[PDB]
């Protein structure tokens, strides 16, 4: 079979080439000390501590005037680890902490001293830290990492949902109704099913979705024993989840599928845990569950799901950079939890291959748990080891958790490398006249202007055969992708989407074209340039662009909003103005603002057709309160943030739009440049920038 094979690989590519902020922070810092300070270059930001005492002792010989004892210490932690735990804060006066810190060439050491020394003053490196802004940093990191990988996660996403519901299927652990729903559920044809994305009072789930019909009604849950949850109707599926959270233990677990600002209370309005426990406690009504009840525009919930994935992983980032004070030891896998909680409940079997059980992370029924990995005394003695961790939780995540689960999954993806291949597909100069005498098709079956599908005999996997219009009639194999007009080539003994030889699908005239070089400008479908947009184009990248400064190859990324944003595009409204015009709404509760947004094809559609700003045809209300959250209410979040909208909206779509005040609502402090406004709210589409880069 080995399909699973070919599945945990890309699962463990996923998770190698994620990005461990230590390892960011300390090339950054290799980075600086190579270029703006040549002279710290032969420092290893890794194996130098930076430590802070209660004792001090005058010393002629040292670098800071002082030496001290181990004894007397109270926190050690490495360059890196300092720069993450923003240790600025620990003193008001830089040059105040050399008297109590200094930099050193070891961790253990009874005397402190000029032996041990590091000829770095530790106002030097604070002051050098002042200068440094390590969430952007992390945020590059991250959009270099989606924009490699977004494809190769939402394919394996949906995947996982197949290979999970059928072996759930064959084990009797569901009703074939319930598999058919599951199924049926993904892309809707029929349109016979509705889909939501799971909410609590507004607050929105990074990959838990809803898919109910007058029949039967489903929850998806990435990560739990049993990935589906299903019930007769809303109300049993509501009470099945406070019996399930009824367990703090269990309600912690289930809260890690939602963003860290949503899970924490705001100034007016409370948060997520607060809620459940709540609930739990009866105070809640129990239909603030499913409160907001927002519907799903894309075709495929995958798309969606891995977007707000996305836009969670940023968010996790950006909290995780700036705040660690006092917090939980879980706290930076969050960024990684979705991804990890990809593991097949399928056996797989290989020789030494790490199995995220036999790696602390063990399966509940609300998602994944690390309890093994942080506290379980197996590995107490590599945690024990590892300094800083006693005085900075969040280091169990960073400088333990992440890199070690980075490098058994380079341990496994090497193997399987090793073990198995990638390519399988069609040449058409060879195997495709075996290939069709297997399958008992040719040519003539083979549609013009159209598609066939198979089921293949290793697997009964589906399979899309089509001929090309651009290379000459050339007949492949393809499998669609969680993307409008995307499909990929497969391995013809398994099925495996191949992500990347990509091919597109454009209709015009009734005439359906494939094409492996390119989109076709102008697909029926998703259409702009029939609608009223002012402003609407295709972004060009630095390859296009004749700059050819340095990396003048890069095609993921351009110029559009940095560091001078385009002529051709709208400037933003400054967040300043914005909190002002709304806390003295009374004078500008009409007055407009201009906001930027990344969003997906369909998104901006149904944006730019329907003039909403959530993609929704239903009319708005009578007396146009916009007064904080309201029962079936649905909210989507913009920017003012040339930053956050930039890094949205590469590798996909940007939006612009004018919206008047007396909508947009900001309940978090910490979420700074962001605006949540209602879906059927209108709003004045100003423009449409696909940053797709699909030449």
């Amino acid at each position: 079979n080995q399909w699973q094979h070919q599945y945990f690989l890309s699962y463990s590519e996923l998770v190698a080439n994620f990005p461990s902020p230590e390892k960011v922070v300390s090339d950054y810092i290799k980075h600086k000390f190579s270029t703006t300070l040549p002279w710290f270059g032969w420092a290893d930001p890794d194996n130098l501590y930076f430590i802070r005492f209660t004792q001090s002792r005058s010393n002629n010989k040292s670098y800071t005037g002082w030496d001290h004892l181990g004894k007397y210490a109270i926190e050690t932690l490495t360059l890196t680890q300092a720069a993450i735990v923003n240790i600025g804060s620990r003193f008001d006066i830089f040059d105040e902490a050399n008297s109590t810190a200094g930099i050193y060439k070891t961790n253990n050491a009874d005397s402190f001293d000029e032996t041990n020394e590091a000829k770095m003053l530790p106002s030097e490196y604070l002051y050098f830290l002042r200068d440094c802004d390590f969430s952007n940093l992390y945020n590059k990191a991250l959009s270099d990492y989606w924009a490699e990988n977004y494809e190769k996660f939402s394919t394996l996403l949906q995947n996982y949902y197949i290979s999970s519901a059928y072996y759930l299927y064959k084990d009797s652990a569901i009703s074939k109704d319930e598999y058919e729903f599951s199924i049926d559920a993904i892309f809707n044809k029929k349109n016979k099913i509705l889909r939501y994305y799971f909410d609590v009072y507004g607050y929105y789930s990074s990959d838990m979705f809803v898919a109910m019909n007058d029949n039967k009604t489903m929850l998806f849950i990435p990560g739990a024993t049993n990935p589906f949850i299903f019930a007769d109707n809303i109300t049993d599926l509501r009470d099945k989840i406070k019996a399930l959270i009824s367990d703090k233990n269990t309600r912690e677990l289930f809260s890690k599928h939602f963003s860290l600002y949503d899970r924490q209370d705001g100034n007016t309005y409370l948060g997520v845990n607060s809620m459940l426990e709540q609930i739990v406690s009866g105070v809640v009504d129990t239909n603030y569950i499913m409160y907001s009840n927002k519907n799903i525009r894309e075709r495929n919930v995958f798309e969606s799901m891995a977007f707000s994935t996305r836009e969670r992983s940023f968010n996790d980032g950006d909290v995780i950079i700036k705040s660690n004070a006092e917090v939980q030891r879980d706290y930076a896998l969050n960024v990684l939890q979705t991804i990890l909680s990809l593991s097949p409940i399928f056996d797989i079997v290989l020789p030494e291959v790490s199995i995220p059980i036999s790696l602390g992370i063990t399966a509940s029924s609300v998602g994944i748990s690390f309890d093994e990995l942080i506290n379980g005394d197996t590995y107490e003695e590599r945690r024990s080891a590892i300094p800083g961790l006693a005085t900075n939780a969040v280091l169990l995540g960073i400088s333990f958790a992440i890199p070690f689960l980075i490098s058994k999954a380079e341990e496994n993806k090497l193997i399987i490398n090793n073990l198995v291949g990638s390519d399988e597909n069609i040449l058409n100069k060879n195997n495709l006249g075996d290939f069709l005498e297997k399958y008992n098709i040719s040519e003539s079956d083979i549609p013009e202007n159209g598609s066939l599908v198979i089921n293949l005999k290793n697997t009964n996997v589906p399979v899309r055969l089509v001929k090309l219009n651009d290379e000459e009639g050339e007949i492949v194999a393809i499998k669609g992708s969680t993307l409008s007009g995307i499909y990929y080539e497969v391995d013809t003994e398994t099925g495996y989407e191949i992500l990347s030889r990509r091919v597109f699908r454009t209709e015009y005239n009734e005439k359906i074209y494939w094409t492996r070089g390119g989109g076709l400008k102008g697909g029926q479908p998703f259409n702009f340039e029939g609608l009223d947009i002012p402003v609407y184009f295709i972004d060009k990248p630095y390859s296009e662009l004749a700059s050819s400064v340095e990396l003048s190859f890069v095609n993921d990324d351009s110029p559009l909003l940095f560091p001078e944003m385009d002529s051709r595009l709208p400037k933003p409204t400054p967040e300043l103005d914005i909190k002002y015009y709304s806390s003295n709404l009374s004078s500008f509760k009409e007055d407009t603002v201009i906001l930027m947004r990344g969003t997906t094809e369909e998104e901006a559609w149904n944006i730019a057709n329907y003039k909403t700003a959530g993609g929704s045809n239903k009319d708005l209300e009578e007396n146009f309160i916009e007064a904080g959250p309201q029962f079936n209410l649905s909210f989507s979040e913009y920017t003012s943030s040339i930053n956050s909208a930039d890094t949205a909206s590469r590798k996909h779509f940007l939006v612009i739009i004018k919206v008047q005040v007396k909508y947009i609502s900001n309940d978090n402090v910490l979420y700074a440049n962001h605006w949540a406004i209602p879906d059927e709210a209108p709003v004045e589409v100003l423009a449409v920038v696909d940053r797709r880069f699909i030449f």
